[PDB]
């Protein structure tokens, strides 16, 4: 092993990102990319900007399980390939904002209720399943969040750490 895992985490910033669907977790998977609203996009990029590392947990929204995490490698932007998201019905694709590269750190599947010691000091000390899309987590409890996932065997954190 966990040492260099516990190197891309140290001083990153962390924030919960609530999926409504597997699906659009499935294409984060897959293309290394998220998306998502202006309010949320404006604090990410100035987060990406601030701290060595920021890190995306992801959770999908009635599963009761995160989904894994990932690290931003970009700002958002625009005009790249698109990305066929499953959008809410009566929404578009022309409300989102830019695009953000990211880099999975860990793929695996991590119960809510494997999490119920950590709570978020940044979202009233609630336990940290807890929380809108967007909200950031905590230095230390996203940290032992982060460890508390299955080792993802298949990821080599080598290229990860030399983006720092
Ligand atoms: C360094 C820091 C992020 C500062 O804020 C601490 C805190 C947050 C919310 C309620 C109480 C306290 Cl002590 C936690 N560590
Ligand atoms: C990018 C995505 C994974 C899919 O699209 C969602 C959306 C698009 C347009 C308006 C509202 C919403 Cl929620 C947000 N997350």
């Amino acid at each position: 092993g966990t040492s260099k895992l516990k190197y891309v985490l140290q001083d990153a910033r962390f924030f919960l990102i609530k999926s409504n669907n597997h699906e659009n977790v499935s294409l984060a998977k897959a293309k290394g990319v998220w998306s998502t609203l202006p309010v949320n996009e404006k604090k990410l990029n100035l987060a990406f900007r601030s701290a060595r590392s920021v890190i995306l947990i992801f959770s999908v929204r009635e599963s009761g399980k995160f989904q894994g995490f990932a690290r931003l490698s970009s700002e958002s932007h625009h005009g790249g390939s698109p990305i066929h998201w499953v959008l809410p019905a009566g929404m578009s694709a022309k409300m989102l904002g830019g695009v953000f590269k990211i880099d999975w750190i860990c793929r695996r599947e991590l119960p809510f209720t494997k999490s119920a010691h950590l709570t978020n000091p940044w979202n009233e000390h609630k336990p940290v399943k807890i929380g809108r899309d967007g909200q950031e987590i905590e230095l230390e409890c996203g940290t032992q969040l982060c460890l508390l996932f299955p080792p993802d065997e298949s990821i080599d954190l080598y290229q990860v750490i030399h983006k720092m």
